């Protein structure tokens, strides 16, 4: 069973346990589950149960309500969490969410990675590069992009930052990343020679 280990917490009323429930069931794609149980810790005030809530509301950016992403998120960093940063500044780089606000995404992000060695630092640092990378905040800054990628990848897996990057700008996400086939060779090259294969494997596919 997913999540066995937090059941009899989350249903005896633990918020903490109520969040972890609600992220293994996102792990293993039961989002109404995982909904449930987030909206659950989310009444006790959990910012990170709320930023779970965020994430749910934009997983597909064709069928987002990302304006309600925006608010949730605002309530996730207001309760303290660095997961809620995240999530509020993927929000603020989407024209979909309202009015955009780079600098601030960049402020939140730089906050949630400042400790460099914790798991927030893992996602912060992604959404930094990509922004670097995207040209949405003034001209692209690959080698600043790269060094926060490298960050990412050295706290989760070497190269792996860099091919989701490129991934990125292979499908594009609404409302941020227009598709970019240029980019997302650059990308996945970094990715192969940094030694992460899947990198190598998606570049050979999609130059050829």
């Amino acid at each position: 069973e997913p999540g066995s280990q937090y059941q009899q917490q989350a249903e005896a009323g633990d918020r903490r346990a109520q969040y972890y429930l609600a992220d293994t069931w996102v792990s293993s794609g039961d989002y109404q589950k995982a909904e449930y149980w987030a909206q659950k810790a989310a009444a006790q005030g959990d910012g990170d149960a709320l930023a779970l809530l965020a994430q749910l509301k934009i997983r597909n950016p064709q069928q987002a309500d990302y304006p309600q992403a925006r608010q949730l998120a605002e309530k996730a960093v207001e309760a303290g969490s660095k997961s809620g940063e995240i999530v509020l500044a993927r929000v603020l780089v989407n024209r979909q969410a309202g009015a955009t606000d780079v600098a601030h995404a960049i402020t939140l992000l730089q906050d949630a990675a400042r400790d460099s060695e914790s798991d927030a630092a893992v996602d912060a640092q992604m959404l930094l590069g990509l922004i670097y990378a995207s040209g949405v905040h003034g001209p692209e800054d690959d080698v600043k992009a790269s060094e926060y990628f490298k960050g990412s990848s050295s706290l989760s897996r070497t190269g792996y930052a860099e091919y989701w990057a490129g991934m990125m700008f292979q499908q594009g996400e609404k409302g941020f990343i227009e598709p970019n086939k240029q980019k997302a060779l650059h990308w996945l090259n970094v990715s192969c020679l940094e030694g992460f294969d899947t990198g190598c494997e998606e570049f050979d596919r999609i130059s050829k």
